[PDB]
């Protein structure tokens, strides 16, 4: 557990800053093609799992931000109720993909570790997210808001 844990944020370190590397020699803006930020996404999906109680998942937790952060109240009416995501789950990575492309990312789970008494019904003691290594990987979420990132395209426009 204990280690789960760092194993977890030592990956989360380093997608992040394969992220920020890898995107500031492309210079483009991304899609949800550009294979480094679907492993971000993953890994951070793996962060938010572990320490999960015993069913929303990862989503419940980020419910939550929208109560916490009014700001997060667009991102999260688009993501539920919609025909196409039915999963919890799926909700939640559509969250987590409009979240990054505000470059709020951190700012919300931020705001998530800073209320543990709120996460603790979501999270068990030893959770990533009720531990130190969520702090870090919050922190560290602050490097991505250097990212342009777009995943709202398919039909022409042009």
């Amino acid at each position: 557990m204990a280690n789960e844990r760092m194993n977890l944020m030592n990956m989360a370190k380093l997608s992040i800053k394969g992220l920020i590397e890898s995107a500031l020699n492309l210079g483009r803006t991304l899609d949800s093609d550009y294979a480094p930020l679907q492993q971000f996404f993953v890994v951070m999906e793996h962060c938010l799992k572990h320490g999960l109680k015993a069913n929303k998942s990862f989503w419940g937790p980020l419910e939550l931000v929208e109560k916490l952060v009014p700001e997060a109240a667009e991102i999260t009416a688009s993501v539920k109720d919609l025909p196409g995501l039915k999963t919890p789950v799926g909700r939640g990575r559509a969250w987590l993909r409009l979240a990054l492309m505000q470059k709020k990312l951190s700012e919300y789970m931020k705001a998530l570790i800073n209320k543990k008494e709120l996460l603790s019904e979501f999270y068990e003691v030893n959770a990533l997210m009720m531990e130190e290594e969520g702090a870090i990987i919050a922190g560290l979420l602050v490097g991505l808001n250097v990212i342009d990132a777009n995943f709202c395209m398919k039909g022409e426009d042009l």
